[PDB]
């Protein structure tokens, strides 16, 4: 039997927020920084003002509220916080501003400066919140690098909603486990494959999976029993992580919890498991106007 999900949805004015400079646009939709000051609260909250593209097809709209509706159900440290819609024409999604954007990207511009510490913390954070979306027997579907946000360099937060189905219930190709290219079967060990290759992005600083190889012929070097390749800084023991997750057996995959587990231990000893050139000595970041005496991260603004 099903609990029933008694999570609020908030309607926001549109006048309760300032947009102030886009970041995303083209591709579908279009992303604002902005700010949001609630009703008379006397705080300021960092957000992003996602209006989809425009032109407003029922399609696109039954899409995006769909969305809303899972990251309104969801409350953990580690999965991207929703605060509200606002319904104006086009209807504006509103989140947290991850001011770091796309882990994906992250990785890409700053190689040289991102540490065992850092990486094997992302992994483990990542683990944290796909456990928490099983507990709430959610099967996210499109786990990725460019589908985790950084809200800072040690806090990442996982994004993208708009796949989420309920376990039991009813393309993104070089991601995906053998049985949900074969027969859409996804699980939330379907889940633990993507990660297998999340983490391989983020191994090897954002590398494309499976360059050259188009999609067609994937189903076919995995049914060969062909793999990622170990990238240079991985020890063996990280890869072997990523390994079992790629197994064929889903049931011989890892779950979640013991990711957090394996990469909680690894975090502890990064030195050890990750061989990183100048490691020792990296440091990395932790946002415009000059009002911001009231400010507050989404993340300590809290509702009854
Ligand atoms: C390639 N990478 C892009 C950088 C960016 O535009 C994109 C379109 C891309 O991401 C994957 N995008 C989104 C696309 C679809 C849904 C949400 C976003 C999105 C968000 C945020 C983004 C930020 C930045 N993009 C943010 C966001 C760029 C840097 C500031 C933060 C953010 O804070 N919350 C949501």
């Amino acid at each position: 039997g099903e609990a029933p999900n008694q999570a609020l949805l908030r309607i926001l004015k549109e006048t309760e927020f300032k947009k102030i400079k886009v970041l995303g646009s083209g591709a579908f939709g279009t992303v604002y920084k902005g700010l949001w000051i609630p009703e008379g609260e006397k705080v300021k909250i960092p957000v992003a003002i996602k209006e989809l593209r425009e032109a407003t097809s029922p399609k696109a709209n039954k899409e995006i509220l769909d969305e809303a509706y899972v990251m309104a159900s969801v409350d953990n440290p580690h999965v991207c916080r929703l605060l509200g819609i606002c319904l104006t024409s086009t209807v504006q999604l509103i989140t947290q501003l991850m001011p770091f954007g796309c882990l994906l990207d992250y990785v890409r511009e700053h190689k040289d400066n991102i540490g065992s510490q850092y990486l094997l913390n992302w992994c483990v954070q990542i683990a944290k919140g796909m456990n928490y979306l099983e507990d709430r027997r959610l099967v996210h579907r499109d786990l990725a690098a460019r589908n985790v946000l950084v809200k800072t360099p040690q806090h990442v937060k996982i994004t993208d909603f708009g796949r989420a189905k309920l376990l039991g219930a009813e393309v993104p190709i070089k991601w995906m486990a053998l049985e949900s290219i074969l027969h859409r079967i996804y699980t939330h060990q379907s889940d633990v494959w993507s990660y297998g290759v999340t983490v391989w992005e983020l191994m090897t600083f954002g590398s494309k999976p499976y360059d050259g190889i188009p999609a067609s012929e994937i189903s076919s070097i995995l049914e060969k029993g062909e793999r990622l390749p170990q990238p240079p800084i991985c020890t063996i023991d990280v890869y072997m992580i990523m390994v079992k997750c790629w197994m064929i057996d889903a049931d011989s995959r890892p779950k979640f919890r013991e990711l957090i587990i394996e990469f909680s231990k690894m975090a502890r000893d990064p030195q050890r498991y990750l061989v990183i050139q100048g490691d020792e000595r990296m440091h990395l970041p932790s946002m415009d106007e000059e009002d911001m005496d009231d400010v507050v991260d989404a993340d300590e603004y809290l509702i009854p």
